[PDB]
């Protein structure tokens, strides 16, 4: 079967306007882990349109409109950027990095600082250090070495459960969301969280490959697009 | 194992000069199906670089040098755009699409016609379209049911064989490419020749299916990005 939404209703936070981004950015700025995902809208000869920013706690997530240009404005970007995204002792965690950040830096006036970026960690980038491992590593519900690499593959090897891929395909401009739409952007974040703790505490010698993971960040050099 | 290049090297044919070029074009005017891939570097502040340009046949793959463009003018890009791409009678065969004609269109002035793209047919998609099916498709290594969305699950439910993604994070910029690039891009392209022939060859519905996907396609309206 799929993976579900655990969390109840009131766990899952809209912030369409300044008083409710505000409040965001006083919970967010006492949390040490977060939990990033993303949905936009592209077309071949179009510019990309960000539609939804997911961040997620450890016991709630956070769907922030990103066409609500008119009630989120700049100063509100920039102190998501300056006081959490480039805070160093916030733990920024997502699977691979490099497509969300691009798409939010050039949509959002976050001002990223990308230099020496060790406070992310992208789980792809993870779930490849562990399978550099000679005998692999057994998970709850299988073996690295027998998994894929997609973000459905980290859920079922960690959690037993795919990713439902139904309403990925969604018009994620349309306001009001459906709920079919909601849950899946939750899902896209909350199933981050619960990969990483899976690996916390399943994977003895995680810190270690935690922080290989890390050390290999680079979001300024350019890389092969994967 | 992984899934490496049979083709013989004379068969993998490097473009990088005016004449090459038009010799490609000459030979792909006569084909009536040709696979796409392309290599591209990205970074979260940069401009996406295409580097490669991936074209093959049923017989061979010409490797396409995006960056050599005081030898590659506009023209030359304008006339695979116009004779090749826009050329109804030749079946464009690629996956994930949308991201790769975008990348193409921004970076090279093909002048790509968008509008009733039936004349591509996107493996990613025709994936999807098989796993609609009540009981599956059985497949030489695998029902399309029990496996992932990936180019690489692809590849090994029809070939047998995963796809090496070492040599996938290279820097696909250098000049002259390691022989381990040049075989790393000439699979990406390849694979879907072998795939889609797998396809054609195994699935007794396969017609009605491919139908069905090239009419989904569209590269105009925004669609969630995957």
């Amino acid at each position: 079967m799929y993976l579900t939404m655990d969390l109840p209703d009131e766990c899952l936070i809209i912030v369409n306007k300044a008083d409710e981004f505000d409040r965001m950015l006083y919970h967010l700025q006492q949390e040490c882990v977060i939990y990033l995902a993303s949905e936009w809208m592209q077309s071949v000869c179009g510019d990309n349109q960000l539609c939804v920013l997911q961040i997620a706690t450890g016991h709630n997530v956070y769907l922030i409109d990103c066409l609500a240009r008119e009630s989120l404005r700049s100063e509100h970007w920039r102190l998501l950027g300056a006081n959490i995204f480039n805070n160093v002792n916030i733990r920024k965690v997502g699977f691979s990095m490099v497509s969300d950040l691009s798409v939010l830096q050039r949509s959002l006036p976050l001002q990223l600082r990308l230099q020496m970026p060790h406070h992310y960690l992208d789980l792809r980038n993870l779930w490849l250090e562990l399978k550099k491992q000679r005998f692999g590593v057994e998970l709850p519900f299988g073996n690295v070495n027998r998994a894929g690499d997609a973000l459905t593959d980290l859920s079922l090897a960690c959690l037993g459960k795919k990713l439902n891929k139904s309403n990925q395909c969604s018009n994620w401009a349309n306001r009001p969301l459906r709920r079919e739409q909601i849950l899946y952007a939750a899902i896209d974040a909350r199933c981050l969280m619960l990969i990483y703790n899976t690996l916390i505490e399943r994977v003895s010698f995680i810190q270690a490959v935690i922080e290989k993971s890390i050390a290999s960040n680079n979001f300024l050099r350019r890389g092969a697009h994967v």
